[PDB]
């Protein structure tokens, strides 16, 4: 059976005038806020209150004072839950807020990746990990483990 095709159209309208002044800029955005993940720690920028890194991370595990006195967050696990999936997103990672006594930090020390793979900032150096099996997370929870 023939199948018939309809159509139909009208006129329109032309404006020649128009302005043409384009102009150009810059802008860049990049930010996260993936508190559900690990990463997103990284929000944490120096000058920032004891209390905002805290309130951000949690209160350090670790406490020591010398004269530039040092918080580190030993992000631990829990109890003897039921050991039958070994978690591999847990935390084990190690960071230390070197701040001054106005509460501010002015020095913030890493044991995790930088922006890609592990990097301790504070060293400078570059560690590296088969990105083989751990691909995003597992590389910084592979050394994840206090001295």
């Amino acid at each position: 059976m023939a199948h018939h095709h309809h159509h139909h159209m009208g006129t329109l309208e032309a404006q020649t005038q128009g302005p043409g002044s384009m102009s150009s800029g810059s802008s860049q955005i990049y930010k996260e806020g993936y508190i559900l993940d690990k990463n997103a720690l990284d929000s944490i920028s120096i000058g920032s209150s004891q209390e905002q890194v805290i309130l951000a991370l949690g209160t350090p595990s670790l406490k020591t004072k010398y004269d530039n006195e040092v918080f580190y967050y030993i992000s631990q696990t829990r109890y003897r839950g039921m050991q039958f999936m070994k978690t591999k997103i847990i935390d084990r990672k190690v960071l230390a807020i070197y701040f001054n006594k106005n509460d501010q930090v002015t020095k913030i020390a890493n044991y995790g990746l930088q922006d890609g793979q592990v990097f301790d900032f504070i060293a400078q150096t570059t560690p590296t990990a088969t990105k083989e099996q751990p691909l995003l997370i597992q590389i910084i929870k592979g050394p994840a483990n206090l001295p």
